[PDB]
């Protein structure tokens, strides 16, 4: 119930044996880090679709019975070097034999190149389109070998360098696997750059906060240990479910913000409570009780605000949820245990060994004083600004992944766009119409015919032959499928890629000719199904978030109208950050400065942004109001309580904001637009929340609601808040 005896026992226990704990924890965390140093080679770059949807099963049926298509795994554009034509029998033979021998070398992971160069004297109609009219450019296609996406990607990774050098390295590779490889390489480069350009800045700001080196060095060590432990735990959980590759940067971000932050707070409180001549044991006990309590409560708040992501079916969000939970929980545990143990074994030597306040507190006090003299004069402008900064939410369109997630001067994107400009029409996204047999094991003919007749009523579908006789054409059947007489797929493509959903639902509503059943599982179908599922299950997640955070905040300090204020402030900062992000990434303003390209936002990212911004925003309020009510408890009036709370929380919240902002800024400079999106989200939320919200709105709304801030009704207040955790004002003894 009370849990305070538990924290006191934990304190005296940690000091009772403060070598076993540090030993076992450092050993376990280093072992986990060494074991997780191979988290790669096990992260699947897959999962963006509702795995229970209809279109996913459609595509599965299709590529199982017909065999997955490999004509677009890798394409290669070739040009004759000596400014000649493409026929050029000599150069033709040279390139041909080179490709033949390089296929002979790695024959296991290359099914075999095909293209116009193979028998160039052919008269085939479509094969005669792999050459440019001026006979200057040609291209080929190389189908890789594999049974799943990761196998094919690894095969491409191992065959890349041997293929990049052909007829003088003028070959230009494009397709799908180059894009995937470039994205993963971008994630790796992000890790490297963020580490190397965020360790020194964090070290500098830390040393500037404290004034010594050892105290400024402990949080860096615990942050490294937290990163190692989180990587270990993720590698361990990988064997039970696929872990999306987007969980390596999240861990490095949340293990340099949160862990460093917690360590800073704990060491600060210890250095403060040791200034009273206390013995190291009592100092450790007091720090453990108070600061460990607030840190554990912050960790529980973050976990219970990042759990609701488990409602969505996208396999991309569950990995992020597991990463956040694991890293936050391990950071809290490492913080309390190892910090207490290291402080115990160190004691008073945490001030020397590194040699060679009034103005700040006075500033914050003068600030809160001059802003409390009139509430409305500081509550009207900020509120109208943050309610008129939410209007960009009207232009909110979403989409999928393309090659426009890279800087427009990248190598691979330019090659892909060049290939799409030279050779048009060879990049299509059809809408399959797979039909499965209910009755009639062989799907007799003219059934496909009446189904085509049925489907030809929908408009908006392309027709290159300009004739309905060649519309909704069957797809090619590779020699890797079963080719059953029961399933036979037809397909065709549309013209306006944006209005897909309308035609998709119309097709879904069409009545099949007989007991056989229809499906529409194309790629725009996949994307539209993902969008529809996310927007269908978002409101329940929002309500669960609100209820969880409000209820969990009530139990920390009995008051009904404080959770309301916290929820309002969180909703306003969330809406404001969302509006700024939309105006920045969809309206396009500020693009040429940050080197990206305007485009619709990512599909399963509006969930992550919400479930993170709400978390941190309700985390700061939980801390501030906690200090405030601790001050209020004994005999101090409202305004004095607000003043002392803000004065105390000032420097620590500033240091926290600086650490988190420095790490987020070190991540801003990424290439993959999703990283930039998340980083700008975090930075905007952090600054706009902390500075403006806190020190120009919280005192104002508190005073306007003055002295009616604990109205909480007697019955529930007593029976629940008292029978449990409690108020436990810390008693000071001799
Ligand atoms: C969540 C969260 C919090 C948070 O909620 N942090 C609370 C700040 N610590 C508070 C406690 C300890 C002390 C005292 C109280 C309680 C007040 C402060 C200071 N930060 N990040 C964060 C991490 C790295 C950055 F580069 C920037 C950040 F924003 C996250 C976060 C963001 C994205 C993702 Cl994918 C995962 C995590």
């Amino acid at each position: 119930f009370q849990s305070n005896a538990m924290f006191a026992w934990w304190g005296r226990t940690v000091y009772q044996f403060r070598y076993i704990v540090i030993g076992v924890m450092v050993a376990l965390c280093l072992g986990g880090g060494v074991y997780g140093i191979s988290l790669g080679n096990h992260v699947t770059q897959s999962g963006f679709y509702d795995e229970g949807s209809q279109s996913v099963a459609a595509s599965l049926i299709g590529d199982e019975v017909y065999g997955r298509d490999r004509t677009s795994h890798v394409v290669a554009i070739l040009t004759p070097p000596d400014d000649k034509k493409v026929t050029d029998k000599a150069w033709q033979k040279k390139v041909t034999e080179e490709l033949d021998q390089v296929v002979k070398d790695h024959e296991d992971q290359i099914v075999g190149w095909v293209g116009w160069l193979k028998a160039p004297d052919t008269t085939d109609p479509t094969v005669s389109a792999m050459k440019t009219q001026d006979l200057r450019h040609t291209f080929i296609s190389i189908p890789l070998q594999g049974d799943d996406d990761d196998e094919i990607l690894k095969n491409y990774q191992v065959v890349e360098p041997e293929l990049q050098q052909v007829n003088g390295g003028d070959i230009r590779l494009a397709g799908l696997n180059p894009l995937a490889s470039e994205l993963t390489g971008t994630i790796g480069e992000d890790q490297k750059r963020a580490e190397v350009a965020a360790i020194p800045l964090v070290a500098v700001v830390l040393f500037f906060v404290f004034g010594t080196v050892i105290a400024a060095a402990l949080p860096a060590i615990i942050g490294g240990l937290a990163i190692a432990g989180a990587l270990g735990i993720m590698r361990l959980v990988a064997e039970f479910t696929p872990v999306h590759f987007f969980a390596q940067p999240v861990v490095t971000l949340i293990g340099l913000g949160i862990a460093i932050d917690y360590g800073l707070f704990i060491v600060s409180r210890f250095r403060e409570e040791i200034a009273e001549g206390y013995d190291t044991e009592a100092a450790v006990r007091r720090t453990v009780m108070t600061s460990g309590r607030t840190v554990v409560f912050s960790a529980v708040i973050i976990v219970a605000s990042s759990v609701p992501l488990l409602l969505f079916p996208q396999g991309f969000l569950k990995s992020i949820t597991y990463a956040i939970i694991a890293s936050v929980m391990l950071a809290a545990i490492l913080s309390i245990t190892v910090l207490a143990a290291a402080l115990a074994i160190l004691g008073p030597r945490v001030d020397a060994l590194g040699v060679t306040e009034e103005v700040e507190r006075g500033f914050w006090g003068r600030l809160v004083n001059v802003v409390m003299k009139r509430p409305i004069a500081f509550a009207a402008p900020i509120l109208v600004v943050m309610v008129l900064l939410i209007i960009p939410l009207g232009q909110l369109s979403l989409g999928g992944i393309s090659e426009k997630y890279l800087p427009p001067d990248n190598a691979v994107r330019q090659s892909q766009e060049q290939f799409d400009k030279l050779f048009p029409g060879f990049r299509t996204e059809p809408l399959t119409l797979v039909m499965k047999r209910e009755d009639g094991e062989p799907i007799t003919d003219a059934q496909i015919a009446d189904m085509r007749a049925k489907a030809l009523t929908v408009s908006g579908f392309t027709d290159p032959d300009n004739d309905p006789e060649k519309m909704w054409k069957e797809r090619p059947a590779n020699d890797s499928g079963s080719k059953d007489p029961s399933v036979r797929v037809i397909q065709n493509g549309l013209e306006n890629r944006n209005d897909a959903a309308k035609k998709i639902d119309e097709l879904r509503a069409l009545q099949p000719p007989h007991g056989i059943e229809v499906f529409v599982g194309g790629t725009p179908a996949l994307e539209q199904d993902s969008i529809h599922s996310l927007f269908d299950k978002l409101p329940l997640m929002a309500l669960i978030l609100i209820v969880t955070t409000t209820v969990l905040m009530f139990l920390a300090f009995g008051s009904v109208v404080l959770p309301i204020k916290a929820a309002l402030m969180s909703a306003l900062t969330l809406g404001s950050t969302m509006g700024i992000l939309t105006w920045m990434f969809v309206d396009g303003h500020g693009s040429g400065l940050m080197n990206y390209t305007p485009q619709p936002l990512m599909a399963p990212m509006i969930g992550l942004i919400i479930a993170v911004i709400w978390g941190l925003s309700t985390d700061y309020e939980v801390f501030l109001v906690s200090r405030m009510v601790e001050a209020r408890e004994r005999g101090m009036s409202t305004a004095e309580a607000i003043r002392i709370g803000t004065a105390t929380t000032g420097r620590l919240i500033t240091g926290a904001a600086l650490i988190l902002a420095v790490v987020a800024g070190a991540f801003v400079f990424s290439d993959l637009v999703m990283m930039k999106y998340l980083a700008f989200g975090l930075l905007i939320a952090l600054l706009l929340d902390a500075t403006i919200i806190r020190m120009f709105l919280v005192p104002a709304v508190m005073k306007l609601l003055g002295d009616d801030c604990w109205w909480a009704p007697r019955w529930m207040k007593r029976v629940q808040e008292k029978l449990g955790l409690g108020e436990t004002e810390l008693p000071d003894e001799r």
